């Protein structure tokens, strides 16, 4: 361990080994220094036009922290391919990380002239909440992960929490969390860090489609023994009198056949379509929009349970909240134009999960009589009953890979919303931070805390190794399947490569739904 | 493994064991930043005045490449003399490689002042395509090899490649590699690299010239027992009649005598002579040159089949592209005068192959008869046929030492046209970068990518040594031989040598046919 030596290799790779795949990337991280080594309570009320809906209190911290739940931070687009095209479903089993080449430089802005030397003697702190004791952040989408392309450096973001609030004040029960009572370890040039992480059981990822309908599992030649009432009048004329009349539901009548299972939950959301000028010529984007009510503050629910996103033929159709939606290559941040964002589609599901802008169904609603016609109401959201059988949210490239299951009593079916592993023990959060060196201290004692310190940064190398379990196919299907394949015709650039400026960018989203199977 | 120690000695020699001879050479390179760390499409269409010929589309990487497919980067001329007096064939059998004492500077560019520091703490990148997954670009005899003399520091070349394309656009087969998802070593200061190589085998290269020609194999003192048909009218006067008319040939009918062997294939080119005034008055370099078609676009037949370069007393002529064309030193790059290259000349494959400048023979082209004379026609081009002897492109002190086969299903003689060995796992290619360093990072957080690094390049040494077999000649020939020597004659430099300015020079191309040998 010394200062003339390399504490690290450049691992970035994939290997498959039957039902296993082990995937490798590393990467060029910089860290700078925040908030001038101060913790700072953050918050905003009702105050000027914020509204009560978006009021917060919290803190914000000098300490960075690394983030990798992103599918693109570890699979190419061809092993994205490779697996999507020959495995029914998957699963991560074990997790290594490291640290390694530190360097620390120090910047002196003089008259302009600014200049960057080593610091061989400066160190950086690291830990891990391996107790999950912090407020875990992850898995909320936020921007910072390590970039799809291994070329790339990337900077560290910062980490800050949020904790209760009553308009922009705090409560009795509001925490406040202090990094620097952890136990951490200090890395000078030359020292390395490294753990080791296993996963929890989890179910395998449903990478497929059905190839059968839920209400399409009978015969299509045999009838039913059974009988449903087919009318409830008499077949003779204008004189039609009261009558019980069953026959047994059959090829034709299969709308009408008994069965043993029923779609799953819905909550209907607000439909709008691509061409603007089948929309109402209003702006609810937020007045109609399907929101939530929580202790006298509403939330948009995005994207919410996992249903169909349209009906066949209707494309051009998509709920307003209720689909992941990804930006081009170097789209802006607010109020961009459709043609520079990516819209997904659950439109796989069809088979067994509701069209996510249509109601459920439609059940009675009065006692009918000789003198009261029946009369039968939409439902527009239903929750879980006896019976009911669903599909989660399909995972893309570009998308996150877990989250962490919320400590509470209790649940139902605890999958993350935006798709992927809901875990009770996440991989752990790992935190850095420069430390602290301060500028020349006065010549007398003085009670005042130092203010003044050296303007300094660092940079190294981090890999992340995960394995993964695998699900071969076992189909009899005769005919060939649907495969994930690039266009064949002649374009100005590649898709998923550099253009001639070198910029990275991924031209779509990518689902993995692919492979088909029975019900 | 410190800073204050060095990592490798200087090893540059040549042992010779008998049949074994082991060369050694070392080189200070030095490594600039490409590209500014960036992959960069590159592609060039038939835009302007760019013909559909000289099309093409791929990509600029900002790592470089060592290269030393060239002979005198291991051999001095004096052992090339004393190789090429005294042996009948050789080949190589091993190779090691080795880089060691690397130091890392940066350089600081302010108002002018130029100042250049160590960076103690910086790396690079190093990686073998020992599984040859990369486009292999070596092997098309470019600039960059090691210099031939070992006081001589040099540049290292910047590596790209080519793919599949259609004008300037590329196609749905088109690839696109990032290296650095390879598997690579990191070294700072104190590290070093090294690895070996085993050569698979491969035939001996005919360091020889042959003492007789092929239509001279007969003996000259006895007849055959063959005949052939020697005249087919009546000799005896004006009033010939037909007859069929039989003789053997012997001494005075060599050229009528009935062979085994038959000559090499050939590929008529151009004759052009050294004498202007001798030379068609018109441009007709590209016009009426021997080329090529493949996938519509034309290709320079260029050096094409190895045919002997003139019959005799013809010294002044040579094929408009059939011969190797080294330049003098300090040559320009383009357009230069005749005075300023040195043209090679292979007229010691005389013997077998044909002269690249005429036709293969003359071939039957109608059915004879009374009414019709027999008529007969030029081959200007020959494929293979069976009894067909020749042999191949000689080589050069600098010219290229190996290629590599393309792997395809089918081939035919695999020897490099532009004369060496051809192998199916040449010598890996070896990679190398300046891992980035960034600039001082923002001081909030920003999705945009690092832009700004630190300018810095890095230096070094760099050791080959390959070991090679001999092929001991054993003549019987009582005369003397044909010896490469340097002319006793006073001259006012040395040659291969240094001038006043230190600037080292190659008179003129040596070849290794001298010794004989009979057919």
């Amino acid at each position: 361990d010394g200062v003339g030596s390399s504490s690290g290799n450049w691992h970035c790779d994939s290997t498959w080994l039957g039902d296993r795949v082990i995937t490798t990337s590393t990467r060029t991280w910089a860290l700078p220094t925040y908030n001038n080594h101060l913790y700072k309570q953050i918050s905003n009320g009702t105050s000027g036009g914020s509204t009560n809906d978006n009021t917060y209190f919290g803190y914000s911290t000098p300490w960075g922290y690394f983030d990798f739940n992103r599918f693109h931070c570890h699979f190419s687009p061809r092993d994205w391919q490779r697996l999507i095209n020959n495995n029914w479903g998957f699963r991560p089993k074990r997790l290594s990380f490291k640290l390694f080449n530190i360097q620390v430089k120090e910047v002196t802005q003089n008259e302009g002239t600014k200049t960057i030397a080593n610091n061989l003697t400066s160190t950086i702190q690291v830990f891990t909440d391996s107790e999950y004791q912090l407020p875990y952040v992850l898995g909320s989408a936020h921007q910072g992960c390590l970039p799809p392309f291994p070329a790339d450096v990337f900077m560290i973001p910062q980490y800050g929490y949020l904790t209760l609030n009553n308009g922009s004040q705090a409560v009795g029960r509001s925490s406040f969390y202090c990094l620097e009572y952890f136990p951490s370890q200090m890395l000078r040039t030359g020292n390395n860090f490294e753990f080791s992480y296993t996963f929890e059981d989890v179910p395998f990822h449903s990478s497929y489609a059905h190839s059968q309908s839920l209400d399409r599992l009978m015969n299509p030649l045999i009838d039913q023994y059974l009988y449903y009432l087919s009318r409830t009048q008499s077949t003779g004329g204008t004189q039609g009198t009261q009558q019980l009349l069953f026959s047994q539901a059959g090829p034709a009548n299969m709308s009408a056949q008994a069965k043993n299972w029923l779609p799953g939950p819905c909550y209907r959301q607000q439909r709008v379509s691509t061409t603007l000028s089948q929309n109402n010529n209003s702006n609810f984007a937020w007045t109609g929009a399907t929101k939530y009510h929580l202790n006298g503050r509403d939330s948009l629910v995005n994207p919410g349970v996992a249903m169909a996103t349209h009906k066949d033929d209707e494309e051009r159709f998509f709920p307003s909240s209720g689909v992941l939606m990804f930006g081009k290559q170097g789209a802006g941040r607010d109020n961009v134009d459709y043609s520079s964002v990516m819209l997904t589609s659950e439109e796989e599901i069809k088979t067994t999960n509701p069209v996510a802008t249509e109601q459920y169904g439609v059940v009675a609603d009065n006692l009918q009589q000789t003198n009261t016609g029946p009369i039968v109401g939409n439902v527009n959201s239903q929750g879980a009953l006896p019976g009911m059988v669903w599909q989660n949210r399909d995972v893309y490239l570009q998308g996150p890979i877990w989250a962490k299951i919320p400590h509470t009593d209790g649940n139902f079916h605890p999958s993350p919303l935006m798709g992927g592993f809901g875990l009770k023990h996440p991989p752990p959060q790992i935190l850095i931070k420069n430390t602290p060196v301060p500028a020349d201290p006065p010549t007398t004692f003085s009670q005042a805390k130092l203010a003044s310190f050296i303007t300094q940064y660092s940079t190294g190398q981090v890999s992340v190794e995960i394995e993964w379990e695998l699900q071969k196919e076992n189909s009899k299907r005769w005919n060939p399947e649907i495969q994930y394949t690039s266009n064949y015709y002649k374009s100005t650039n590649v898709d998923f490569a550099v253009n001639t400026e070198g910029t990275y960018s991924e031209p779509r989203p990518i689902g993995t739904r692919y492979l088909t199977r029975n019900l």
